[PDB]
């Protein structure tokens, strides 16, 4: 046992006396000539206690083990790129004109970077190494680390470092975006950016944040999606256009809602809700076969089929049907609004204030359609208008619009619908765009962060941003 | 020759009678079979006509024009691309409408799909028009505020921003290609660091706190150096609250990576590689022209082979100016004799004069308009100009730190990363979380950030950063 406090203090001491002696611990530049992913492809085939005694590189990393076998033999672990090596250091190997062996030895400790010269080999026991004549130090752990709650949300760092699960999760991350990407532009889509800061914030519902620009004297609004802006760019001739980036909701942090979050969005002139379905269909499947070369995953356990094709299940059909009730157009009637309360009530159910037909809907549909299944992704589709301002109305079901929503366990990932593209529909900047002749047109979101909880075997959002924001 | 409200008022009058009539105009499906570069690509082969093909194309009309009644023509565009509709009274099937009362309907601007055969006379032959979606406006600031009618009008704007997409799709590959690793960091903290601005601030309000949007990326980058990932970069936006001019944006989008075990001479390497590589990918070539001072005067030409000249900041100022400027900057005498040179020379005094303030003035001045020909760097900057650069190997109150400039501008700005925690505290409000993660061990690292829309402007002979985001923020 040591004291966190003592070990850093003295830690400190010690940089300020390598200093004072004239000993620089921070020093500027280590010629690596060989990273340990590579160290370890090029000699994992050598024979046991073979040494290539005279091929000598400089590499380096973090030291994350510690030990000895005696004062002239010293053994560590040495991580770089999320893959490890043992240093095994010979006083007899150690070129003494740099310093005493004990003295620059005793002074290494676990999470120290260091740099290392010497020449490969494995032990008699089989274990890849470097056998050092030199080791310098290049930036000291002035804290003890942990050997294994709140802190990986804080210290990434640390989470980073320790647990092989936590570099998975974000690799994997960047690999979904990279595949999406590639997805898109093997199809010809033209990637853009949009603001994220304009003076009304539409394309969804939701509260956004407001901030203040001081040049012009104005208060604006961060984004809550990238809808408007992007339709405006179909108007202008990009008939296949999307952009990947954060858009920003001022509303509660849980386990599946971070107020900055990842969404793509795409625009595809000419085609429509149906394109759109097959779309998502062969976007998903192909991407988890990218990831784990099969379409049925494991999560946190159950299993999650994504062969396509997938159910839909339409919003009215089905919450009529699993309440023997019958919903009457207008649905921001009276006698469909108090019904729908009817059955909230008849449920035991939280009532949303104001109880709006839109908000009313929503949440029967959360309650009585969202968890229908577990073992596959699907669709809930042909929203009504009134939930539905932007979507196209329904081309033989009035009332009704051509929506569809993917969920995976409960949660939705996917919105998207054919865009109302008729100015003198939508009165009830933007609306100028639309009158110079929107085409048809389908788009498009995608939550990534959410979509990534899933390939990564997460249950909070929390575990698949990096940096997740925080009460301090 | 008309009135816009008139204009705009009977074409939603038409669009009324045509649903009056029971004609849908903007039906919700034509599946098309070809697109038209697709079209072009296929049969810019064929003076001849191939009834032995029908096929169903769509686009915007941008040209109406007539030889007869029974001759009609238009230009019709798609992805960039144009061809020709030559509507001819006897290919129409009749069957389907009166010839003239469908093609009197259609004007500039309407979005359409066409049921028709391929020929020359470059064309695709109609037996069938539909209109799709309307243009209720006459077609022709605006390019600012309408970006959508500026992309349909101007080959050049289509241009500018397809250059800018494929700058950042070179430059993603090109990280990637040298094993660097892109991450999202986030754009709202509870400080705001790693450069010098004033910050937007918003409010979250289930948390009941104030954050402010991101100045830069360096910080949490540089913490996920510590965390073991050894390349890494992000390409997105930050916010700086301040003002607005012909280079400054208050979003802006960035590169910042964050290389481990490289220092300045690293980036430097990378700098030319990067800038030469990128410029010849678009022009094959190293050199371009440029219309500094505007489309109307003449034209400079600027040079990418690398190496690039490197002009040491203090060497430069003393050199020019006959001064010594003795450490530390910020003494007394020194910050006099820096006013005295700013009022010699009648260039603004900034407020407050601050040693790093009157030595950025008098670097303005004195060296960033040295070269028009090439880019160039400034480097070794003093380290009260740069809290965060590491100190320079071999040269007193100087860093390892170099700033790339075109025109006069600054795109780039990078540096061998103090990682030393102790020399930080002198340095630096800015992170503790940061502050806290240099305590765990920052290997010894080179970072390098980028101005995206900067670069653009040059390579797309703009000389408004307006000009190459596609919504500039402005005032309504
Ligand atoms: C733009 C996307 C398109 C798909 C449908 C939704 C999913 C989106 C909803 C959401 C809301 C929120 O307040 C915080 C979040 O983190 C998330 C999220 O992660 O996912 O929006
Ligand atoms: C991160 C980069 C590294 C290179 C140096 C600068 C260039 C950057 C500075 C700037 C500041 C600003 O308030 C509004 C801007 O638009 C811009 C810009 O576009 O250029 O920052
Ligand atoms: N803006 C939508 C995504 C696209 C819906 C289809 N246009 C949302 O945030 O949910
Ligand atoms: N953060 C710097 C970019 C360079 C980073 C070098 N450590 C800036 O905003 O100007
Ligand atoms: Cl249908
Ligand atoms: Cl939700
Ligand atoms: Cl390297
Ligand atoms: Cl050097
Ligand atoms: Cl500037």
């Amino acid at each position: 046992e040591v004291d966190p406090r003592l070990y850093f203090e003295n830690r400190s001491k010690f940089i300020q006396d390598q200093k004072d002696k004239g000993i620089n611990p921070y020093p500027h530049k280590f010629e690596r000539t060989i990273s340990i992913p590579e160290f370890i492809e090029k000699y994992k085939d050598l024979g046991n206690g073979e040494h290539l005694e005279d091929t000598i590189l400089n590499i380096t990393g973090r030291i994350m083990r510690v030990s000895a076998s005696g004062q002239k033999l010293r053994f560590f672990d040495l991580v770089g790129d999320g893959e490890k090596i043992q240093v095994l250091a010979n006083y007899s190997f150690h070129n003494h004109e740099k310093g005493n062996f004990a003295e620059c030895y005793d002074k290494i400790r676990r999470g120290d970077i260091v740099g290392i010269v010497g020449f490969p080999g494995k032990s008699k026991k089989g274990e890849l190494s470097i056998f050092p004549k030199e080791t310098i130090l290049l930036s000291a752990c002035l804290h003890m680390l942990p050997m294994k709650t709140e802190i990986r949300y804080r210290q990434r760092y640390l989470d980073l470092l320790i647990n092989e699960s936590s570099r998975h999760t974000f690799v994997t991350r960047t690999k979904i975006i990279n595949f999406l990407r590639n997805f898109l532009n093997e199809r010809g889509f033209f990637e853009v950016e949009t603001p994220m800061m304009n003076l009304i914030a539409g394309g969804a519902n939701a509260r956004p944040f407001i901030t203040h620009h001081n040049d012009l004297d104005l208060d604006l609004y961060l984004r809550i999606a990238t809808e408007l802006p992007l339709k405006m760019l179909i108007v202008g001739g990009i008939d296949k256009v999307y952009e990947i980036g954060k858009v920003f909701r001022n509303e509660g942090i849980d386990n599946t809602h971070n107020p900055e979050f990842t969404s793509c969005e795409f625009y595809w002139a000419y085609a429509d809700y149906n394109d759109l379905i097959k779309w998502s269909e062969d976007f998903f499947s192909q991407l988890v076969y990218h990831l784990f070369g099969t379409y049925k995953i494991s999560y946190n356990p159950i299993e999650i089929d994504f062969t396509p094709p997938y159910p839909k299940v339409s919003i009215v059909e089905e919450i009529e049907k699993v309440t023997n009730t019958i919903l009457e157009q207008p649905f921001d009637s009276n006698e469909t609004i108090e019904k729908m309360i009817n059955i909230i009530k008849e449920h035991k159910i939280e009532l949303p204030n104001p109880p709006t037909a839109a908000k009313l809907l929503d949440q029967l549909a959360s309650h009585f359609i969202e968890n229908k299944y577990n073992d596959k992704p699907f669709f809930i589709v042909e929203h009504p208008q009134i939930m539905s301002p932007l979507a196209k109305y329904h081309r033989t079901k009035p009332g009704l619009t051509e929506r569809l929503e993917m969920f995976i366990c409960g949660k939705e990932v996917l919105n998207a619908y054919t865009e109302l593209n008729d100015p003198f529909k939508q009165k009830e900047a933007f609306c100028t765009s639309l009158e110079y002749g929107l085409p048809p047109t389908g788009g498009l979101g995608l939550g990534i962060d959410r979509i990534t909880m899933f390939l990564t075997n997460k249950n909070s959002i929390k575990d698949v941003i990096l940096f997740p924001t925080m009460r301090p």
